[PDB]
């Protein structure tokens, strides 16, 4: 794993258009983000601990996706025999 925020830094788009794109943006104000503890269920609950987060839950969702595709996937490629 690499520090969520860090994974989120090499996006921090600096023109949003996507749903991932503006939240990044959103990220990096966090300050406060548990930078040293990456856990769905840990961090779920801080996006959920405020409303700000809240009504877009369903990218944070989408991104955890992500990261973990490029950690959870690494070279185990098998779907795409490419």
């Amino acid at each position: 794993m690499k520090s969520f925020y860090h994974y989120l830094l090499k996006y921090r788009h600096p023109k949003p258009k996507d749903s991932i794109s503006e939240f990044a943006n959103q990220a990096y104000e966090d300050h406060s983000f548990p930078k040293t503890s990456t856990d769905y269920h840990e961090i779920s609950s801080y996006l959920e601990l405020n409303a700000d987060y809240l009504h877009t839950m369903a990218t944070f969702d989408e991104a955890w996706d992500q990261y973990e595709s490029e950690v959870h996937g690494r070279l185990e490629h098998h779907h795409h025999h490419h």
